[PDB]
């Protein structure tokens, strides 16, 4: 697929398809977003409750 084509960052899937934490607000890749697409991982995600 044309996911990580010219991409350096390949393993992070190019970082296409960003959104952001609604807390600390840093981009990231949706697949990051393990808290329900709302936050980034567990630090953040836990934060909120
Ligand atoms: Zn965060």
């Amino acid at each position: 697929g044309t996911r990580g084509v010219d991409s350096p960052s390949a393993e992070l899937d190019k970082k296409a398809n960003l959104l952001k934490c609604e807390y600390c607000g840093k981009y990231a890749p949706a697949e990051q977003f393990r808290g329900s697409k709302r936050f980034c991982s567990m630090t953040c995600a836990k934060r909120y409750n």
